[PDB]
């Protein structure tokens, strides 16, 4: 496999971060069904309401969402697949949060970390 | 705040190779108090057994450790205090498996992913 | 000092691409006194027309400007001081050629490679 | 084409250190046949002697070389071809210096830039 300081070829960063955006918003909006969704349909029956509440109890007590910030591109090779990566600033009340999502190239996530 | 995609000042690549080959061997001996011990002072409180053994259940799948594979070094600035991370092959018998390890200056896990 | 895989602090990437591309643009314009003067004051007495011609010899070669293509951005702290970087993909009629430019906080070029 | 963060496939970091270490070694020599043989056989015919005497000269005003520093991977695709990249700082009695050296999967030089 591979790490990769960039995305690789088939991503490009505006889509990536649009759908950052999206699917940030999307995981705000409370509605477990759309957020899992938008998963890989190979991980969605990975994923779990009681994990999404714990996020949703966490993201609570940020306060009220006000801006995006900055975003770093990061990639990954893993099985002779590749996954685009990014690290978006999400600014709330209480502070500034960094969330983590991954992305095959079909554009649906493989992975979301706040 | 700042994403790095190398280690921040202070902090140095076979330290922290080193410690992070340490560390993930102190969380495959399934020593939950050990590993605890590993972790800053401000974050073990924030630690619970059940977690770890969620790891663990899902590292015995992996099977027997092979070998440490490469390194990937990253950081981050976070209220103006520096964090240096690594993402390192673990090479199991059922496949490869990536690490992220993150450090704070005194060389304490702040975060450990499988 | 260091080799950073990003902007230093006090840098933008929208500002840094922007100012590459009027840079270049100056540099294909031919006028040497115009370049000259994009350089930090300390750098421009090291400049000389002969080498700013050796280039524009090597640029008319390429033919035609095309477009500007991806850029990708690093930085350097030399004796405390933050720079800034970019490799910009410059396509002409004859092919693709990566320009390496750095700037000075005060956003003149304190380096410039075809 | 794509500027990478690191090295492409193929290049591992302690091989493209050492060469670095020994291409710069063979540079410092004054020996411009030998260090003109470290470039692949398609850029031997464009390099000139001049333009080594003129780095000698510059080289010359560094005093002796005292150490070699840290090194910063990075690589390049260019025209399906991968080459592997370092920055690795060198340390004269007068200062530090950044030479930016790449090499093509034979590790042979195709660019050496003081
Ligand atoms: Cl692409
Ligand atoms: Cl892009
Ligand atoms: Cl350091
Ligand atoms: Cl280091
Ligand atoms: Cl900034
Ligand atoms: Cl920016
Ligand atoms: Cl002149
Ligand atoms: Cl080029
Ligand atoms: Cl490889
Ligand atoms: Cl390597
Ligand atoms: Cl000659
Ligand atoms: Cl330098």
């Amino acid at each position: 496999g591979e790490i990769l300081k960039e995305l690789p070829e088939g991503f490009d960063k505006e889509t990536v971060r649009k759908q950052a955006m999206e699917d940030i918003e999307i995981a705000q909006s409370k509605d477990y069904e759309s957020w899992k969704s938008r998963f890989t349909k190979d991980l969605q029956s990975s994923l779990t309401e009681e994990s999404y509440d714990s996020y949703l109890k966490i993201l609570e007590k940020q306060g009220e969402f006000k801006e995006f910030g900055k975003c770093t591109y990061l990639g990954q090779i893993k099985d002779n697949k590749k996954y685009g990566g990014v690290i978006i600033v999400v600014k709330y009340e209480e502070g500034n949060v960094n969330y983590s999502l991954a992305y095959d190239e079909d554009m649906n996530l493989v992975s979301f970390t706040m």
